[PDB]
Formats: structure tokens, sequence, C-alpha cells
């Protein structure tokens, strides 16, 4: 039993975590300026 | 009847919304600096 939906899914999760980290750093800079 | 194009599609829509939010925050900071 082999599939590739989980591996591309997990790539989607790791880029989702990266985008969350980018939004976190942007909110940090938006608070540091003001 | 089962498919997985809609679920990965919906992941694409939620990251599309996240990228729109990132662009919104970047335009906000670009206006706050100037």
């Amino acid at each position: 039993a082999n599939d590739n939906s989980e591996e591309m899914r997990h790539r989607f999760r790791q880029l989702d975590s990266k985008l969350n980290d980018l939004k976190s750093l942007l909110k940090e800079i938006a608070n540091n300026i003001k």
C-alpha cells in the first residue's frame, strides 16, 4: 500500500508552518515599529 | 464517490488567504514607514 498524498501533504504542512513563522515575524516587526 | 483534489484545493485556498494577509500587512507597514 503506497500513496504520495501524505508526502506532498507533509510538504504542505511544513510550508504552512513556515508561513506561520513569517506572519509571526511580521507581527513582531509591526509591533516593534509602533 | 471520493476525491482528494478538493481537499488539497482547499489547502491551496487557505494558503492563498494567508498570502493575501501577508501582502496586506506588508502594504500596511509600507504605508506606516512613509
